[PDB]
């Protein structure tokens, strides 16, 4: 037991002779949790996993678990699961969940990974003919506010190719789990789990919401199957542990980062990727702060994870969509994956964009004779039909051959 | 009796009471003025009061009032003025009789239960339902700076949008305004209407609770089972009052004053406003910005937490371009739902026509654009002054749904 | 009665039990004031009424009433008066007054204000026309240094009409109090009170003149008289609690300012409107930080005002006085008190200024051919006729039939 | 013995009297160890290597020393290893370690710098034929991304004039050191000693991990061999040791980092250089703040662009603004005036080539680039060449003497 002397807004702070970190106590006359954050020597700085109503002074705790696990097992496809766990749907029967698991694995051992050589299908014309993705690649998807990560998401979900699919939808709009649903049919979606946490929601549901997600991941991996991943706003879970963290008396860094932030992501976005039986291949979704570069958390996940799409609001704003900035995006592991050919031609298609992007002020100014640089001359003569090749309508789903079929006709 | 105030000034008062619970107020005792306990230590507790902090003395006692603040709303409201605390501001008036007694913090649907919005819902405004398109349910935010056009545009929209009920909340704002929204609406539409007025001179407390008084009072309406229309404007003062209330109870400062308080409670305000098992609600919200940038702090978090934004450009209201909203910068996350097809892709190509007369506008003035060399520059300019005539509207002219349908087709062509 | 226990150069502290906030105590050897801001148990801040030299520990504090008030009354007509109520001149007899007023009272009730609709000529031909008062508005005059902003309210002291003129002189030169009696009649100066207060004076009394003036004001609007309260870069009101609110220990919200300088503003600004029983019309000068009006003090004040009259350094350097920017500025109530055919006349004389600025560049390097645009050859017309329409000599004052009647000859 | 009084995220604070800075201690029963960075009068902040879950108020340390310090040996090689000295896997039981060295050392002053000879030869056709460096040349390659930084250094790895061949992978992701260790073969596998670690691995020991590699490439200095020491991306070296000194406590100065970084990187890599017992040769990578700060602190740097790896050009290296400072003392005039004029020949045809597209491409006199149009083929053979094509140093020259002809 112990007592609580101490009520701020997000984290509580009490008398517990010798906690451990981790340790889970619940709140004697009111049934609520809460876990142990961080040790003062006598003070405690406990985070409950719902809100704050009334917290006297006084009021007692009581022993409840060395550590939080979570209840996984394979009767869990079709089903919508919070961040701390359990289910959320109240329609459909109690299930039977015969295995637990700890939130804190360790990623696998980097001798024993394997070698991606298989490209990962994924719909989206952009990230097929110019950045191919493969499978037990970790991408990331790096945006402004409202520019079309969660599109993005959908076009890539719609017309995914994985053997099972986890999507967690972290610290965002309640107002889209049923239109993430609305475009996935019952084919695919038999196979998939769905890990909400609303903005509503408490700091650590939203903080412990990615982790969850990662575990079910592990356990379909291990399972032997290979799994995808997508986790929409992994910068809400950061600033979630921000806020959790710079209220227990850990100071400010870069951004008002603690340093547990920079901490505790490169181990949550590791522990993806291929692996000895199985391969998670994952799909982060990255909330820019505003729309710089000069971001502490959007630049060390630009840094710790192989492949980056950037998508620009200058080119939202011209109704260009999906507004996927070339110039600014690569994919890591292309040039292990597709032929020789395929490389040669996007390689291609990607110069003649960049050359348009600066050749067109001199054709609204005039000045361009047709004829003295050549690649110009090819690049505004085949601009449609790149721009037909590169932008896509939302449901306009595409297999790998469609695309590269283009490819080969827009690069001719 | 119980506890004693031992600290005065700026914002909150700090008491010595033990055995406090967090949110229950306290009538100061010998004062008749009361505080909502904020933030609690060992002995010493955080307390916010609800008037002036002028007049206190170390060792006034505290009297204890209640566990909760609750507010009382009913179906006798309509057609009167609320403060932010909840008590009515006219005094003309017989009091009503308002029996339902309902707490200010409350819970948002179940996200399994919040349906897929797809039926537009029509403001009268000819950009904003021709090119974005609103959908009942959603809620929508209007993103300008200081004296740009966001209570003008308020308005318009007030005057043209039908609800059931509509709770208009102004909070944060002038007191000069709360007659011109009283003026700029009919009888018809006054009997069905709440206001939430707080000016900008009253405290904290009020101009913090404001808000979700406004909420509550939308969410009872949205209980009977009735479509209701909220607006809010500034939404923004809400953010600056959490801001210097939490910061005064001794919080960090993340992302340009505003401590963890005011991010992590501004979900869970604006998600309590959407579709729902019964009813639904269609907020309105209107954001202030630090300076003409969109990218604030409460900017940018109020776009992220939104269904669709409206950004209006100081730039435009230099060149009486009224209404000023940038159909480049904003959005509205519903349209491709709650609108057929045709409407849609014509809305697509008059955006790509406005874009693509901005980026050919700097090199017509400095002279140095030729016609010919481009076929998509010259159709951005043979219709510019076409579509400049659907883009831009009086503010006392409403316009029907068909002819907005119908002036889009023949400005697209 | 208690005694000071430190001194740090703008607050002083003291132990003082049991003390009321806002009472204002005696420094009891040498005649001087301080009043309590802050209370810490048996601690209060002070701020002292004068200079802190001289000063020392143990040095006591008689007390001397709970609140601060200024003896007010009818004959303050026609003199000068001290930021913190006093007489300044000491050539003639002390004036006898018979009411106290504190500083500190509430708005009129919003129900109560009665949306105005009556212009109030101002003289100056580019707020006349193009922009227009109303009784009761509440208007800023937002500019840099030196860049016209008190030459503007010398030009609209000798040409609005209103029953009282109470003018406040915070935060400036001690040279310009003969100055701005060398502009007023003496049909003006006998209904003006001027209080002013100067850059030397100590921080309390540049705080707390700006109050002085609106209580005076609104002694002389509750007998029912139109008054015309104008102050004098109210920045300097909000660069002294800015001092004093950051001595006393609050944070740095915005720009350099506590939030008490942003929450303690409105209650100042909003006393200044239309009221039940006669009205104040009010018109605050700004200085902004640099020449941009994104300053954090330009847009609180910009965002609470009832119109803006922004006056640029560019038009300044270029000698077009009064240095108007017309695209910046606005009127809110304009459209509420003119003719409808006033409001088109100036909506189309705004554009035709906007439209010469857009084809000026065009003009005057030789691509403008005459008769290109139908719009443009209308304002290249009409450019000198607005110009000498929007210009206007300190000496020359017009009046409002004259002013429209100019504004309907040059705008068509 | 030191109990631990708190724990505050990553910062630890125990009560013990007569610490040292930088000395490791160790959980007692965990067996997790952590490191001091600032001591108090009676108490003492230090941070931990491994995860934080589980430690409460009064939990052991042993103090197990006063700094730490890697065993070392000559069986070191063809075996794997940490970022602190330890063995990665378990599936071979480490072999006999018998001497102890620590990671800090004294170097000699740079006002003591040497003549160098004896040219290195490492691999690649361009660099020596036109940039030869030598035993004590320690040198930088700049490469962005998407540019062929790996399968250089690769085919550098193989074909270098080392008897012992350290490689410190540094902060890199899990599934690019099976992609580097695949591509180099057995008969340097059993010759290579190569530090690996994660970004799963704590910032601490992914700053550790360099003067690991640069202790054991100087004990392997010291037993009269030459030794070349590569360590990729120095600036996840930067970023490591900023992570290090920002938890520890410090005011940024340039960017982010703090200065304890430009307080280590030249004590980094300013030492390690031509020793008259046996030489050190570094290569050091540095992505596309410091970079300037890098390229001024070593001698001779090449750069890669991904522009130039457009094309199918691999290596990925543009001769024209890439350099070598120490050629004049190692290899002759001769070639030093025919690499000269191969640099300038190749300068000259993209200063030609824009010429090639406006219609007014002349004859007449074109002296650096009528010789280089005909005799392009044999340059575009020459500083091309597959990613298995180790070519010996008596060639490299000749193939070079008829590209000048
Ligand atoms: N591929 C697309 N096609 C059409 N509209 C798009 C596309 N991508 C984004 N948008 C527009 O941008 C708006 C917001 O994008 P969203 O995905 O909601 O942003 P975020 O995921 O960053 O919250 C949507 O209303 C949508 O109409
Ligand atoms: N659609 C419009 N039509 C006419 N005038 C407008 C329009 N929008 C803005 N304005 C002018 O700009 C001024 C400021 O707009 P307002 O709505 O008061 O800004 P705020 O967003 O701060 O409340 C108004 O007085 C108005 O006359
Ligand atoms: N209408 C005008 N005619 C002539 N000079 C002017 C006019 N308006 C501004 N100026 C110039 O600007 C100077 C300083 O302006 P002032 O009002 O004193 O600046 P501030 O805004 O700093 O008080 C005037 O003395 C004068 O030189
Ligand atoms: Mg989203
Ligand atoms: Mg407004
Ligand atoms: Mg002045």
């Amino acid at each position: 037991e112990g007592k609580i002397i101490n009520i701020g807004g997000t984290i509580i702070k009490a008398r517990l002779p010798k906690a451990r970190i981790g340790a889970f106590y619940k709140i004697e006359p009111s049934q609520r949790l809460a876990e142990v954050i961080a040790i003062d020597e006598d003070e405690v700085f406990l985070l409950p996993f719902e809100h704050v109503s009334g917290m006297y002074c006084g009021q007692w705790l009581s022993y409840q678990g060395d550590e939080f696990k979570i209840r996984v097992g394979d009767a869990l496809l079709g089903r919508l699961i919070d961040g701390i766990g359990r289910p959320m749907e109240s329609n459909i029967v109690a299930p039977y969940l015969p295995f637990e698991r700890s939130l804190y694995a360790e990623p696998p051992d980097p001798l024993l990974r394997q070698v991606i050589d298989q490209p990962f299908i994924l719909g989206v014309r952009a990230i097929d003919g110019l950045l191919t993705c493969g499978i037990g690649q970790r991408i990331g998807i790096f945006a402004g506010s409202g520019v079309g990560k969660s599109t993005l998401l959908g076009m890539i979900c719609n017309g995914a190719s994985a053997d099972i699919i986890v999507l967690a939808l972290i610290g965002e709009r309640g107002r889209e789990v049923n239109e993430f649903l609305a475009l996935l049919p019952q084919s695919t979606l038999s196979k998939c789990v769905l890990v909400v946490t609303t903005s509503d929601r408490p700091a650590l549901e939203r903080m412990k919401a990615a982790f969850t997600a990662t575990t079910i991941a592990e356990y379909f991996r291990d399972q032997g199957k290979n799994v995808l991943l997508m986790m929409d706003s992994v910068t809400r879970y950061a600033r979630a542990a921000r806020d959790v963290g710079l209220a227990s008396g850990e100071p400010d860094v870069r951004g008002g980062f603690p340093p547990s932030v920079f901490s505790s992501l490169p181990k949550l976005l590791e522990r993806a990727g291929p692996a000895p039986k199985g391969s998670i291949t994952a799909i982060y979704t990255v909330l820019l702060e505003s729309d710089n570069v000069n971001d502490p958390i959007g630049d060390e996940v630009r840094s710790i994870l192989d492949g980056h799409i950037v998508l620009t609001r200058e080119l939202a704003e011209e109704n260009h969509f999906p507004a996927i900035d070339i110039g600014l995006s690569a994919s890591r592991v292309m040039h292990n994956v597709v032929t020789s050919e395929h490389l040669r031609a996007a390689a291609e298609c990607k110069k003649l964009i960049a050359t348009y992007k600066n050749v067109e002020l001199l054709i609204r100014i005039g000045e361009y004779t047709m004829g003295q640089d050549p690649e110009a001359d090819k690049a505004i003569k085949n601009r449609k039909l790149i721009q037909n090749f590169i932008q896509q309508s939302t449901k306009d789903i595409s297999s790998y051959e469609k695309t590269i079929e283009s490819l080969f006709k827009v690069v001719a």
